[PDB]
């Protein structure tokens, strides 16, 4: 049995610090602004407060011993909204699991092409590089599950020494990482980085991407049967998670904005103060125009800077090479929690004969009963994802898919509040079943505005889910 | 009490016929082609097909004695689905008021600027006709609904005659005519209209303008009460009308795309035979060139055709002033029908306390309890959308509404087929449970293409009033 910290607080924290931390951070305060990207980060942290918040509900809803995610929904509330509950969350991880691999393999292929190491062009080297990391993953899930549980402080502790080598090297000025961007801290690189350029993006299209970094929430109620007590760690270690990650993302956001420029020549100049004709708040004797786009209706053909390379973590760390490679540690890490979480689920779901043909990936091969039907199946989904190689095409769909399960996690304890359910007592002392009514509207608002059609696939599945357990 | 004829299929063709088949039937051949018109009008009676005989199921479910629409359905199924369909039922014929007055006024607008009388500008002409003949249409509804019983086989023959003077004056070649566009019936201006040119709009654009057309279908179902054999009248008028309005769809957009070009100069020309450089279909002498759009991002800035005059069925009339002012009975007849529908549903509806707050529009003044509160609500909701003296944005409006009500309906007999209600039990021949969803499924599908944001609006509001009704 582990307590809350070990157990829930750094399970959270590792399956929530993932791709967009090191990757996708600095081009969220690229294309919108400091202030749009802290308001996409509170919109985020409002949603998962929310669900956390009804987590716990269901979390102090009695029912200790005999655990998991699937176990502690389906029990407290029906089993109309845990079977569609389950099926949809189990869905979001086995995709999941493509979006961390296909974050890790273009760290790789980008770290390759430093060098001189090309096989195939860069959207084939992904394919590549993805393919062989996620029958690698698949191999530590069947065979390697012991040594996971000792190596995840490890990896936490890989994580943190990532963040602060990048929050100590934004503090010292190098004269050499100026020409990719990256001056020091100045009030004019804060001006200018304060409102939105979008360039090629909309607000609700840098929040589809954001907001798989808010997801993973649910790390540690999928372990209830392995905590000491599930009533004081699941609550405690998520909501705490929550708001750690929450404050490093807006820490990050604010610094990375304060001082990077958004495009940038990666030519040094010999001048230290430029001709007064510019103003462009390099006045360190960098000119960064004749990288401006020219029309509205096409990206920049420049190579650095906020906007452009993806990558102005490692400029900006004071030791790029391995203490920045804390993304394999992020990715790797949150991959490996999606990969034996979405079987876990979907083994749990299909036990109970509620859907009538998928009964046949609950049988549990080994000694354990992992199943291995299931690990197979979602390694085909992840693969199926993996050759889209490409992480702002994937990375939309499993935000749909994690603002559907929240959303329904939210209406199903609003209405079995409403509903008077009769084994519904929920002690906890945050829980208010009209916050959680305003989540789930809120999920389901934003889930249509990033994308109506998949929006509206998603939930007359949910609702064809929830009418056939009803009358059956 | 009414035969079938009389009481059912009189009521539901004068209640079909209404504004787009003379003003705006034309411009649906002219923007989409003759093809995609066709597939509108077919895919529009496919719609009202299965929700008439969604009506007659729950029509010949018992209940002879004491009808109406919100009664049957009311009884039939339980009141979470009876008073979400009665309360946008209400709602879509109090806005479908608005747009019948809209189209009167427009006619009335264009033959007063075919003349020399012109107070203001021509969409503020619209707001002072539109309000005279909403607060006249008023005074009928609550003085004079006893000669109204009299008066539609009076306005029946008027619009028949209207319908066959348009299609005997297609045949009519005129060489006066000539110039408006409408040479006689060619193949080359058939194979000319026989594909799309969508000049500003789109497919699902201009489905949602001619769907009004097809509204209209429970004006039969409306009066149960007044019926000799509601088991016999309701599922026969209703598909025959159907039908009969469909095919006179069908045959108005081939007659009109077979004869009429796109675009025309109201000049004439001295030739005969143009020279042979052009190539246009228009071999009769006259070079319709210098009136198709330069860009495509622009209307045309020509003034006659099938894409710009928008009452070219009364140039192709034999007799033009008089009788294809048919126009006024389709549009008169079609506001009264909606003006005494929308308070009888929601006083029917206010005499159940289902919804706690609109209980006061149920106290009907004088001596056949006619719903006066009802009609001055009713009054003021067509009033607030008169002022939007466009069809073209009314018309999504009133097709939104009419697609959430045709949608709740088949639902609704769907889970009432499905979840075996205790005294559901349909004897009607052509009624099938999965014929049903597959019609709700295809209203609430086109809802959401048509506008998203609307369609989201009402699909909460109704998934809200059907929660309220469950939990009271
Ligand atoms: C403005 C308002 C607009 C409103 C418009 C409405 C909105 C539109 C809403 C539309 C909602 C559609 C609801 C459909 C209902 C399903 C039919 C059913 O209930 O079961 C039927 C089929 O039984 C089967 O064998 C099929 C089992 C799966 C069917 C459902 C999954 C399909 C979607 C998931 C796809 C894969 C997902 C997995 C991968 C992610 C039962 O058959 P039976 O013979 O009748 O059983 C008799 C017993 N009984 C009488 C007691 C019942
Ligand atoms: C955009 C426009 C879309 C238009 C098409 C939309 C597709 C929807 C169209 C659906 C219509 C097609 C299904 C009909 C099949 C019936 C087979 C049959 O005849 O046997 C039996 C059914 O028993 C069955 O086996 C039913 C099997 C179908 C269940 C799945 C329903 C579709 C779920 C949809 C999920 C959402 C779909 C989207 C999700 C991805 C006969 O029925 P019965 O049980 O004997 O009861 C009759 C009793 N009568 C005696 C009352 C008096
Ligand atoms: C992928 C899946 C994503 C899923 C996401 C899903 C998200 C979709 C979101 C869907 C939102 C639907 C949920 C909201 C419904 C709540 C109803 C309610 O709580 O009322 C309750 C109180 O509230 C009141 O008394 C208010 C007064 C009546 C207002 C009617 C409700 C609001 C309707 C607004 C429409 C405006 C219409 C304007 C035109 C008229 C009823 O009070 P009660 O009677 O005491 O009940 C006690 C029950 N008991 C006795 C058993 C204890
Ligand atoms: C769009 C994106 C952003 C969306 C965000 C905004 C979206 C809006 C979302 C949510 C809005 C929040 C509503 C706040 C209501 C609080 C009033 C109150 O305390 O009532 C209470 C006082 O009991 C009474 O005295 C009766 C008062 C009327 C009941 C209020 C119901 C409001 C229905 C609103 C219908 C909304 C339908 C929505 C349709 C659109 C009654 O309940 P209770 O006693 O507290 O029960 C506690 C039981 N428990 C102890 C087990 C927990
Ligand atoms: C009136 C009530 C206000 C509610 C405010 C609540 C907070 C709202 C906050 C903020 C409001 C939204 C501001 C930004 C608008 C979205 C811009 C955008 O991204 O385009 C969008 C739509 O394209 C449109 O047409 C947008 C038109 C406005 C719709 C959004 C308001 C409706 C809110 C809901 C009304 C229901 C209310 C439910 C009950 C409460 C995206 O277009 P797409 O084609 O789908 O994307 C394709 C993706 N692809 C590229 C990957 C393929
Ligand atoms: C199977 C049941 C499963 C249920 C779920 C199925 C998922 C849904 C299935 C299908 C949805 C497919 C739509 C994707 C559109 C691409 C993105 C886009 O452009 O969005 C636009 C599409 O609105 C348009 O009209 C654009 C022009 C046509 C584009 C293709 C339409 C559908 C093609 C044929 C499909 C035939 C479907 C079958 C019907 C015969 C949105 O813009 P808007 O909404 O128009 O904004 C209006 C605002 N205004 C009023 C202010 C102007
Ligand atoms: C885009 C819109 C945004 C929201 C999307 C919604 C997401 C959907 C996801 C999750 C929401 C779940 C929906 C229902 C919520 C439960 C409340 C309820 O209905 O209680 C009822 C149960 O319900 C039933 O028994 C059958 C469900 C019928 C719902 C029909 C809604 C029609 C509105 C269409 C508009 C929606 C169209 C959606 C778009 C196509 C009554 O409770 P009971 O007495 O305990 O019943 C016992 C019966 N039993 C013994 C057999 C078990
Ligand atoms: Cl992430
Ligand atoms: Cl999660
Ligand atoms: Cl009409
Ligand atoms: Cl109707
Ligand atoms: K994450
Ligand atoms: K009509």
């Amino acid at each position: 049995k582990f307590g809350w910290i070990k157990g829930v607080l750094v399970r959270c924290m590792l399956n929530i610090w993932g791709v967009m931390l090191f990757i996708r951070m600095t081009w969220i305060v690229g294309q919108a602004g400091i202030a749009y990207s802290c308001i996409i980060v509170i919109m985020a942290t409002v949603v998962t407060t929310i669900t956390g918040c009804s987590t716990s509900a269901i979390a102090t809803n009695g029912f200790v011993r005999g655990g998991g995610a699937y176990y502690l929904i389906s029990r407290s509330l029906g089993p109309e909204f845990g079977g569609s509950i389950g099926l949809i969350f189990a869905f979001a991880n086995a995709v999941a699991v493509a979006m961390y691999v296909v974050g890790f393999a273009e760290t790789v292929v980008e770290l390759l092409m430093d060098s001189g190491l090309l096989m195939i062009d860069q959207t084939n080297d992904i394919r590549v590089i993805g393919t062989i990391t996620v029958i690698l993953l698949l191999g530590i899930s069947v065979a390697g599950m012991e040594w996971e549980a000792k190596a995840q402080i490890f990896l936490l502790v890989i994580l943190i020494t990532a963040i602060f080598n990048y929050f100590i090297g934004s503090f010292i000025a190098v004269d050499s990482k100026k020409k990719f961007g990256f001056f020091s801290y100045d009030a004019g690189i804060l001006a200018e980085n304060f409102g939105p350029d979008f360039r090629g993006q909309t607000f609700f299209s840098v929040f589809s991407i954001f907001f798989p970094a808010a997801t993973g929430i649910l790390a540690g109620a999928n372990i209830s049967g392995d905590l000491a007590d599930p009533q004081m760690a699941i609550p405690k270690g998520t909501l705490l998670a929550i708001l750690i990650t929450g404050l490093v993302y807006v820490g990050v956001a604010i610094s990375a904005g304060a001082c990077i420029v958004r495009d940038a020549t990666g030519i040094e100049s010999n001048f230290t103060l430029i001709s007064n004709c510019t103003d462009a708040a390099c006045k360190y004797g960098y000119d960064f125009s004749s990288c401006r786009p020219t029309v509205e209706g096409e990206v920049s053909s420049c190579k650095f800077g906020l906007h452009n390379d993806f990558q102005v973590m490692s400029v900006v760390s004071g030791f790029s090479p391995l203490i920045s490679a804390g993304i394999f540690s992020a990715t790797l890490s949150s991959a490996l929690a999606s990969l034996v979480s979405a079987p876990k689920v979907f083994q749990a779901l299909c036990k109970d004969n509620i859907y009538p043909g998928i009964a046949i990936f609950g049988k549990g091969y080994g000694k354990n009963n992992e199943p291995l039907r299931g690990y197979f199946l979602t390694f085909g989904i992840a693969l199926a994802f993996i050759l889209i190689a490409e992480l702002n095409v994937i990375a939309p769909i499993i935000s749909n898919f994690f603002l559907a399960s929240y959303a329904l996690i939210n209406f199903s304890v609003f209405h079995a509040s409403l509903a008077n359910s009769p084994g519904w007592r929920p002690s906890f002392k945050y829980y208010n079943m009209w916050a959680s009514l305003a989540g789930a509207i809120l999920c389901c608002v934003v889930m249509f505005i990033i994308n109506w059609w998949a929006a509206l696939l998603t939930n007359v599945i949910v609702l064809s889910l929830y009418i056939y357990v009803s009358y059956k």
